[PDB]
């Protein structure tokens, strides 16, 4: 039990879910905030919902309505849902450069003004789109200066705390990073919130990795695993969808390419078209990814493995028929005395538009603390716990040591 | 290639964008086609050279496509990738470095292909200026050509030296060039960029 345990007391008639969405006009001078709310319990005509948008102390917009959506099909609509739309003139936009945030409050009350209960979330106005081969944020094209980060503490193992999160964030921002990839599973909830607030772009990734199968595909191509996989994707989305920092969804990691991915990718697109989906498995440019997102592709040299070659990044883009943007999910393996050639990458990124950066691999060394004959600590690695079988140093590829002290 | 080059106008477009030259231009294209269309060796039609990019080109390019869809059309003027060419066909674009002149930059060839929205093949109408002691870097080109599919080669510039024979005080011949005929104004050696000398003897 490595993350928290809580108790939540809800009213009988409550808010069961809600989502936020923001549309903009051609120049972003106007937006619409759209909130869809669903409730559970008995539906009584005196029930209302109010969604209010604050900016600080200042209420910017508010909307009130009673349950009951628009007609959706031949049987009608959702009586237990309501969608409000608030107009916001000249909204302050969220970005990693300036994390403009608003507060959204969702009140479930009766008409006489009595509050049954309230929920809330931070809201960031931003638009994410792939357009014409480019990935845009609020209309301009990003250049991702990112890194992959695992949830690792030398002392606590995989238990995360606010202090650690924050440290990481600040180091990253201080060091010129824009974004982080949740290699390779959904993170501790607070993470998104901090990113939302400090300003980092986040790629949220499903907890699915079947690297060790042969071939890699074996389960992901099997309909019998479809359900299990399905839950790893869907729940992630239902949970993190309202955070502004999340700009891209990822189907998992190194699980080859199976029909299960294709389905899940389509699912997402249907459910939340606000973000792009990416998946590297099976060659990095499959039908299950909106972005070419290889790992360890060289700048100028090709590595043409059978079935799944890794072309030089500059070349990959102009392969016949290709038009997607390219962002490396992992590049520049930072294991020990490393990072040679880092600049070559930076230069291509800067010269080719469709090369919108990448995620360095990785943030922290996954070393653990051990103690000697005199209660003296020391950094341990693969196989140091009599662990079998093991990959030794392979767990140390960070840019910073487990204590958060930097490697050169 | 059509006999049309208005390199010396300012801007380059000046006549090719003028409806009044449409007819004249038109005949330079149409007659070429009517005459050479049955030869198998001809695989691509070109609208001319260095005459910028005008509405006259667009029309003529469409004409050809209509009349003889068996071949592609190419024209470099106006940026090398206009709407009047089926192929990106720049001249002197470098392999790896960009030359971003206003209006008509010359991107590095590897980069040019992946510019957003671009999908045509790229073949250089002129590259590797073979003037005098030259051809350095030739290999860089060959290597890109070989690594990138959409880079289907190019045309070196050029075959023979455009030098002419003159005779001395004793009926001895010698190779003459720009301005050697009291010619004004002139571009001197600029007429010698061949891979072979005018006599057809090779340069190294």
């Amino acid at each position: 039990i490595f993350r928290d345990v809580s108790l939540l007391h809800k009213p009988t008639t409550q808010i069961s879910d809600f989502h936020v969405a923001t549309r903009f006009n051609d120049d972003f001078s106007r937006a619409v905030l759209e909130a869809e709310v669903q409730m559970c319990g008995e539906l009584r005509d005196y029930l209302r919902v109010t969604v209010s948008l604050w900016q600080g102390e200042t209420q910017v917009a508010s909307g009130t309505a009673p349950f009951g959506g628009e007609i959706i099909d031949e049987r009608g609509g959702y009586a237990d849902r309501v969608t409000l739309r608030l107009n916001v003139e000249n909204p302050k936009l969220w970005s990693a450069e300036i994390p403009n945030l608003y507060r959204a409050v969702v009140e479930l009350h009766t008409a006489d003004g009595t509050l049954i209960e309230a929920e809330a979330c931070d809201v960031g106005f931003r638009e994410v789109r792939i357009e014409n081969g480019l990935l845009l944020l609020n209309g301009k094209p990003l250049l991702i200066r990112g890194v992959n980060r695992h949830e690792h503490h030398p002392l606590h193992g995989q238990v995360m705390d606010e202090q650690t999160m924050v440290q990481d964030i600040l180091l990253m921002k201080q060091n010129n990073f824009n974004a982080v990839r949740c290699s390779h599973y959904p993170n501790h909830p607070l993470w998104y919130t901090l990113c939302d607030r400090y300003g980092l772009y986040v790629v949220d990734e499903a907890n699915i990795e079947t690297h060790g199968m042969v071939p890699m595909n074996r389960l992901t191509d099997d309909p019998r695993w479809l359900p299990a996989m399905s839950e790893r994707v869907t729940r992630m989305v239902q949970r993190d969808r309202n955070h502004p920092s999340v700009i891209i969804w990822s189907l998992g990691n190194e699980s080859g390419h199976g029909a299960n991915h294709d389905a899940l990718y389509r699912w997402i697109k249907s459910v939340d078209p606000s973000r792009p989906v990416q998946y590297e498995g099976g060659g990095a440019d499959t039908t299950a990814t909106d972005i070419i997102c290889p790992m360890y592709a060289r700048v100028d040299e090709d590595q043409p493995f059978p079935a799944v070659p890794k072309w030089s990044i500059k070349k990959w883009l102009s392969l016949p028929g290709e038009t997607r943007p390219l962002i490396l999910c992992e590049y520049a393996h930072a294991m020990g005395n490393s990072l040679g050639g880092f600049a070559k990458y930076w230069q291509a990124f800067r010269q080719y538009p469709r090369l919108q950066g990448g995620f360095v691999w990785d943030w922290v060394d996954q070393s653990l603390i051990k103690y000697d004959e005199n209660g003296n600590p020391w950094s341990a690695y693969g196989g140091d716990f009599g662990d079998t079988p093991n990959d030794r140093q392979f767990c140390m590829n960070g840019l910073v040591f487990a204590d958060r002290t930097p490697h050169p």
